């Protein structure tokens, strides 16, 4: 499923992620926007040989299981297929440990790059929440 920018705000919003360790909505509206561009089934493979899966890029190696990450973690316990859902929770569940594991939302590198330090409330602005 591609999300709108609003409709994806009020499913975040909905799944607790607005102010979840500190980051406001605008936050991870802006990560999920660089990460996929609203798509849950956007699919990225590093050079590690792990994948990135869903509307926040989770990684295979530390964090869900795709069967074929050496060094496989799955710290989520969750299959990656679970994260390319229409249904956002299983991205959300696992976000929220992801922004908890010490680098808050650094752990995002798009995030760093694209949204730390820039006006993220414009992801919300004009939005019914």
């Amino acid at each position: 499923k591609v999300f709108g920018r609003c409709e994806l705000a009020a499913a975040m919003k909905r799944h607790g992620l607005d102010n979840y360790r500190g980051y406001s909505l605008g936050n991870w509206v802006c990560a999920a926007k660089f990460e996929s561009n609203f798509n849950t089934q956007a699919t990225n493979r590093n050079t590690d040989g792990s994948t990135d899966y869903g509307i926040l890029q989770i990684n295979s190696r530390w964090w869900c299981n795709d069967g074929r990450t050496p060094g496989s973690r799955n710290l989520c316990n969750i299959p990656c297929s679970a994260l390319l859902s229409s249904d956002i929770t299983a991205s959300v569940n696992c976000a929220k440990k992801i922004v908890s594991d010490g680098n808050g939302m650094n752990a995002w590198v798009a995030w760093r790059n694209r949204c730390k330090g820039t006006d993220v409330q414009a992801w919300i602005r004009g939005c019914r929440l």
